[PDB]
């Protein structure tokens, strides 16, 4: 067992992709068994995101198309 | 004033280990792609070049 | 070929969440510093000890 | 949504092996400050923020 858990605790689909200034994906490996979509919005908040296509699919369109 | 003014597509996707994508904002008119490597080393990726694309589904766990 | 062409003292150590501190290597010369801003953006800092030194304290002390 | 990256620190670690350092302030993710090393391997590990070890692979690491 290394010094690493994952991020993310828990998860939210509440967030429109507007408030939107950052977002990390994290691939799986020793420090956590699964993805992570780690959000930064306007106000310096972070938030995990379930890994569904609608949300994030979405969510890169409205920053990489800014 | 980007922090990701010269990208590069010189990168092997299973060595990404993470991927930030940041909005274009007040210090930077376009949005910006930062990768993480193994090494720990972090570059700049083409919103142009294709690599991106299928990168970021790598990282989704193919 | 480094992530951090240029850099910048212009920054608030108030308002810096992370730090990331790169070691010179085959593909940058020189360390590069990596500033994380609450909101999310991220900047590139130069060199002088007193501007790291200050942020390191700062952040290693809330 | 956030919690410590860091459960455990590590405190056998070569100096010279950190290819990078992450500093993480506290914040609602960590009531605590984090020390993030990666290292040549892509292996990473938490240091301690007592222990002296961290300041010198800082100063280390900067000057290249």
């Amino acid at each position: 067992d290394g010094d690493l858990q994952c991020l993310c605790v828990k998860t939210t689909s509440q967030v429109r992709p507007r408030h939107i200034t950052s977002l990390e994906v994290i691939k799986a490996g020793p420090h956590c068994p699964t993805a992570q979509l780690i959000a930064t919005l306007k106000n310096g908040r972070k938030i995990c995101l379930d890994l569904q296509a609608p949300l994030y699919k979405k969510i890169i369109k409205k920053l990489l198309e800014s």
